[PDB]
């Protein structure tokens, strides 16, 4: 009966290691008590671990005596689960590993079990039983040789066998992988294991040919570890080396074959037999590349010439048809392409002299249009990975840039698009070259494309368009020379230019021109190309926008007040239509520019005295006067830009933002949280943008919206999500640190907010709702508690009657804690007190005085403390992850050209 087992699980439940005597009593229940102990064993340092020596006893008085074969199964599952809690001396002394390699390995009803609980055995990591180890694998390797011998094809066995057989594949492929893992190099020492060790690579090879991914996964695991093993010993031959030499070589000839498809490909061969571009994608298929190339980097590090060999042969091969077939070709190049950067430089100029010529080669040999938009794929995926070998040569350059404007013509969905970011890529990394006058040229390609600029994209969507005028603008910011960077900037924008100047004139003499949906379509599409422009080369665009300025505010305006009409004559349902939102589209792009502009400029000045007040005049007041789902969020992050970037140079300004914007979003935001997640952020990186550089502002606002702005703040601390409460944290701490250096202003803000800061700061940590923020708030405290212990606050904070301010802080303290927490003691709080001041300088040791506080507390109470270290086992992960980051960052190639800073 499942009930009586679910009735024992939730006892358990109830805090069983605080409160294995069951099964002191076992004796056919043995079965049921096996279950039991699976189900506890899934309800599960140190938690009395001692004890699971019963359980250990039992296994094996069940497992020695037994027949029942039931029963001899599911405690074999049992000791599964517990190998990794009994104590070491039991498994490893007590012929455990005998008894079963012998007895159950070899019957089929428990060779899956038997094999799975050697896996977990050979997991346990241990300086001494290095002599059990060594029996273990040896011993093991001989019982699987019986059943499965090295000749037997086990990809097809996996292909047709049946559950159980591809079960045992799996589990023989994990036993191996983990073992050798944790305990090669002890086989390796032993002269008289060659062999064995042989054959154990040989049954991993034998494995890696399984199609199914998860088998893949598993060998390549421990294809990645040999190789990142062999490679760090030394990046004669060295001892280890010479002892794989044999196997390194199919290793890397597999690798190649079966490479994964990278992000960067999109387009893919479809498994009914035709080319379609890639719509379906799995977080999975990142990972598996990442080892991928990983693996392959380590393995060309190990030896250059066989890679290129290997590769060149293939290529060799598909070039004359022997092989010829899309799925060969395409890993191929992927395998190529993914070593972008192991190879030196010097033998990497002809690997790709050579692969270049014949792809160029083959491309124009196949004639089918599928085949091509394959071939096209490729070409363009190896070029785009690259750059150090275009950057050297010209001719090749200007021969892949041409092909890519050729494929640019092509009618299928996914090349269109790869020859767009692949010249992006190009552009992004070869800007110098274009600008220049090379050796065999008259004038330099920048010239070239632009004047053929309107022929090279005409078969173009408009995101395609925009991808397009980014990579060209890449190349622009490269041309120091200013007097001729305008010229080209000029040159550059000419067709969009055309048609904003023929929508604007069309307005002029009809405003009614806005109204038309292929006109606002047509200004969101310019502004997006724009956008993108302004973007790529960065400050000096400032000619177009200062070209476009004045009009695009002009039908900013217009386009404000038609929607603003239309959602008044017929209500905010109207904000669904498409008209609106191409409306809105329109606005959010013209903000998109402004902020990016104003982002990428240095010259505060000339921003203040040109730019800002029309923008003010257009944006300001239409924000407020808008409903709540007319309100572009955009406004909020603009205005943070412009914060951020003139700092004092806009402080006059900031009431009047504050007065047109702030308490309007505020309503908005606070009332609940899913209504306007993009209004909030823009909303508190404004506010966090003002605090930083205009502080004098809050002075100047009037002291309500003062107010407003604090309790704002307190709402952000006391939040639910963390990310909202830390950026809370931080602008409360910063205000802090800034009202402290103005005098009037410190004492008046100190006697009227001072008390209610630490109220909400105490209630927000003893309700322990935010304990990853635990060392902000320990900043905070011992920052409040330093100013009133040095005097700086000349008033009295009580208004009854002067007293010294550290009694009645202190005495205030205790009154908030024993509410908090009633069943305190006086004696227990005041000391607790007394010790947080005097380490007010010291703020670890005022971190872990309020924690052990806290930690003490909640063990009284009988709560976890584990939440209350969040942020230690965070700065943990992070330091794993810098530091894994690190080690990969000295391996030529794991990153990508396009990843390296540069």
């Amino acid at each position: 009966i499942g009930k009586l087992n679910m009735i024992l699980v939730q006892i358990l439940k109830q805090e069983w290691p605080k409160h294995i005597s069951d099964i002191v009593g076992a004796s056919s229940l043995c079965q049921n008590n096996m279950v039991i102990l699976k189900l506890l064993s899934e309800e599960v340092k140190d938690s009395m671990c001692n004890e699971f020596s019963q359980i250990f006893q039992l296994c094996q008085f069940v497992m020695e005596n037994s027949q029942n074969a039931p029963l001899v199964h599911a405690t074999l599952e049992t000791l599964l689960r517990f190998l990794n809690w009994i104590p070491l001396g039991y498994i490893f002394e007590t012929k455990l590993i005998s008894t079963l390699i012998y007895k159950f390995l070899n019957v089929p009803m428990f060779r899956n079990v038997s094999l799975k609980c050697l896996t977990e055995i050979a997991g346990v990591s241990v300086s001494q039983y290095e002599e059990q180890f060594v029996t273990l694998f040896t011993l093991t390797m001989m019982q699987l040789k019986q059943m499965l011998p090295l000749n037997t094809n086990i990809r097809l066995a996996y292909s047709n066998g049946k559950d159980d057989e591809q079960n045992f594949i799996q589990n023989l492929s994990l036993f191996l992988c983990t073992f050798l893992k944790e305990h090669d190099q002890l086989i390796e020492k032993r002269l008289n294991l060659r062999e064995t060790l042989m054959e154990a690579l040989h049954y991993m090879l034998l494995v890696s040919e399984v199609e199914e991914t998860e088998i893949f996964k598993i060998c390549l695991e421990y294809w990645n570890h040999l190789a990142a093993e062999l490679y760090r010993e030394s990046p004669d031959v060295p001892p280890r080396r010479q002892l794989y030499l044999p196997m390194l070589f199919k290793v890397r000839l597999l690798m190649v074959s079966r490479m994964a498809k990278p992000e960067e490909v999109l387009v893919v061969e479809n498994d009914q037999g035709e080319v379609v571009r890639e719509f379906m994608k799995d977080t999975d298929s990142i990972n598996l590349y990442k080892n991928m190339r990983e693996t392959l980097v380590y393995l060309t590090h190990l030896d250059y010439v066989d890679t290129e060999r290997i590769m060149t042969e293939k290529l060799h091969n598909q070039v004359n048809g022997t092989e010829w077939s899309w799925k060969n070709l395409n890993t191929l190049c992927w395998a190529i392409g993914s070593i972008s950067g192991a190879m030196h430089e010097e033998d990497e100029k002809r690997f790709l002299v050579t692969v270049i010529k014949d792809l160029l080669g083959l491309c124009e040999q196949k004639r089918g249009k599928d085949n091509k938009a394959i071939i096209a794929s490729n070409i363009m995926y190896i070029v785009g990975q690259y750059p150090r070998f275009l950057r050297a040569h010209w001719k090749f350059l200007k021969t892949v840039v041409n092909k890519l404007f050729e494929f640019m013509h092509e009618t299928h969905d996914g090349v269109q698009d790869m020859a767009c970011d692949t010249f992006i890529k190009i552009a992004q990394k070869c800007r110098r070259h274009f600008v220049q006058v090379q050796v065999g040229e008259v004038m330099p390609f920048i010239d070239e494309i632009l004047n053929n600029i309107n022929t090279i994209i005409c078969d173009l969507q408009p995101q395609q368009v925009h991808t397009f005028y980014e990579a060209v603008g890449y190349m622009i910011g490269a041309q120091t020379d200013q007097t001729v960077q305008e010229h080209l900037i000029e040159k550059y924008m000419l067709l969009p230019n055309q048609v904003w100047d023929s929508i604007i004139q069309q307005a002029t003499k009809n405003v009614d021109i806005l109204k038309d949906p292929e006109t606002v379509k047509q200004l969101g599409s310019i502004l997006k190309t724009n956008v993108r422009a302004c973007k790529a080369v960065g400050h000096p665009f400032v000619i177009q926008l200062g070209r476009i300025y004045l009009d695009m505010l002009n039908v900013y305006k217009c386009l404000s007040e038609n929607i603003s009409a239309a959602i008044q004559a017929n209500g905010e349902m109207v904000t669904k239509q498409p008209l609106i939102r191409s409306m809105r589209t329109v606005k959010r792009e013209t903000l998109k520019l402004i902020s990016g502009w104003v982002s990428r400029s240095n010259d505060p000045q000339m921003v203040a005295e040109n730019f800002v007040p029309p923008l003010l005049d257009a944006v300001l007041i239409d924000y407020q006067r808008n409903v709540p789902a007319a309100r572009e969020p955009e406004v909020l992050s603009t205005m943070a830009i412009i914060v951020n970037k003139l700092g004092g140079h806009i402080t006059a300004e900031i009431p009047q933002i504050f007065d047109a914007v702030f308490e309007c979003t505020l309503n908005m935001i606070n009332k609940d949280f899913e209504e306007y997640p993009e209004h909030r952020t823009n909303f508190f990186l404004l506010l966090q943008a003002v605090n930083s550089h205009c502080f004098p502002a809050f002075l100047a606002i009037p002291p309500t919206q003062f107010k407003l702005v604090l309790d704002s703040i307190i709402w952000a601390f006391k939040h639910t999500m963390r990310n909202v409460a830390d950026t809370g944290l931080q602008i409360l701490f910063t205000l802090l640190q800034n009202v402290a250096q103005e005098e009037a202003a410190a004492q008046s803000f100190y006697q009227t907010y001072f008390c209610d800061i630490l109220q909400h700061i105490f209630s927000v940590v003893t309700d322990t709702s935010h304990t990853a923020g635990l060392t902000m708030h320990a900043s905070i405290l011992a920052y409040m508690f330093n100013l009133v212990e040095e005097g700086k606050i000349s008033t009295s904070l009580n208004p009854g009657n002067p007293v010294n301010n550290q009694i009645f802080l202190q005495e205030y303290v205790a009154n908030l804690l024993k509410s908090a927490f009633p069943h305190l003691q006086d004696a227990q709080v005041k000391l607790f007190v007394t010790g947080l001041f005097s380490l007010n300088q010291d703020i670890p040791a005022f971190k872990e005085h309020l924690r052990d506080f806290l930690v003490q507390i909640k063990e009284f109470a009988g709560e976890d403390t584990s939440d209350l270290f969040l942020e230690e086992r965070e700065i943990a992960l992070r330091q794993a992850d810098e530091e894994k980051h690190k080690r990969q960052m000295s391996v030529p190639g794991i990153f990508n050209p396009h990843e390296i800073p540069e």
